[PDB]
């Protein structure tokens, strides 16, 4: 089997990108943030604390034939930007872009913090990192990934994220239509639950390239680039005016600026991020002060390809026996 759907810029930043799921029978369809950072399908709901929901799309199982409660089973989720959600567990029938999945972990949310009320654009997460980061208690759920993982004609899916548009994702086949020049795989480490890589280094616009090794992983609900310290200084040292803000939380630079490139390694093979990809707008409404797209990953512990570095890539998560990444041009 396969599936293809598409997934949207939840706005004009592309802060995050939903897809559409659809969960139970009939099907109830939740726009879903695609997230290779987590192993979690978790989902506002009719069980959700009605003052933290503010224009969500619900799952309601008990209109859902297909849907069971899984006794005795909770979850509890925090993530790095300091957001968290919990609750209970149903098991459903969840499908993507036509792949179907039955009895599939629906996580349902009883609490969600405020940054999740306030995105009226995400109606949940589903996590495509491996299922040993999966948060149930006592039995531990798998992915829909893992989930679908035998039946798929091959034991991939794929990311093909757009820059201010929509873009893909594949399960089970790679479009070979999608890309330019030919797809470079390097290794993955799960040993943290994650698709953890070494880039082999980076260049800054026309500079020469640095060979360095550079373990992170890739991170489809992570909005920004997350890198070593020095690598970032080096980018924004290229920048007229751009400085780490303490109070705003980051490097800003003004928004008269053109912002280089940014390429990073794989392999032998090389991946470039446009400069425009390195500009989040206004710190605030009105300002001429812009967020950048490239921060310090000190104090993370961890470098987050995210979506800045995502997007420019074709990217292949290949769930092979030994898994491993794989990143072309396009």
């Amino acid at each position: 089997s396969t599936g293809s759907a598409t997934t949207t810029p939840i706005d004009s930043l592309d802060d995050a990108y939903i897809t559409p799921v659809q969960i139970g029978t009939p099907a109830q369809t939740l726009n879903l943030d695609f997230d290779t950072g987590s192993s979690d399908l978790w989902v506002f709901s009719s069980e959700t604390t009605a003052s933290e929901v503010d224009g969500q799309t619900i799952y309601t199982p008990s209109k859902s034939t297909t849907a069971k409660l899984l006794s005795g089973a909770t979850w509890s989720i925090s993530y790095g930007d300091g957001s968290s959600s919990s609750g209970d567990v149903y098991t459903d029938t969840v499908s993507v872009g036509g792949l179907t999945v039955t009895g599939q972990a629906v996580e349902s949310a009883k609490k969600v913090s405020s940054s999740f009320t306030e995105d009226s654009t995400i109606d949940g997460l589903l996590g495509l990192a491996f299922s040993t980061l999966n948060t149930v208690s006592p039995t531990q759920q798998k992915t829909f990934f893992d989930n679908a993982k035998a039946s798929l004609d091959s034991p991939v899916f794929t990311a093909d994220l757009g820059y201010h548009a929509p873009g893909t994702y594949n399960f089970g086949f790679i479009d070979t239509t999608a890309y330019t020049g030919s797809i470079t795989y390097t290794a993955v480490s799960t040993k943290q639950g994650f698709w953890e890589w070494t880039s082999t280094g980076y260049a800054v616009g026309s500079g020469t390239f640095k060979s360095t090794s550079i373990d992170g992983i890739a991170d489809t609900g992570t909005t920004l680039l997350y890198l070593p310290a020095t690598v970032v200084s080096a980018y924004w040292a290229q920048v007229s005016g751009a400085k780490s803000s303490s109070s705003v939380g980051g490097y800003v630079f003004p928004c008269s600026a053109t912002l280089p490139s940014f390429t990073f390694g794989v392999g032998s093979a090389r991946i470039v991020i446009p400069g425009d990809y390195i500009d989040f707008g206004p710190i605030s409404t009105g300002s001429s002060s812009c967020f950048g797209g490239i921060q310090s990953s000190a104090g993370i512990g961890i470098n987050i390809f995210g979506d800045v570095a995502l997007k420019a890539a074709f990217v292949v998560f290949n769930g092979a026996t030994t898994p491993t990444l794989g990143f072309a041009s396009k």
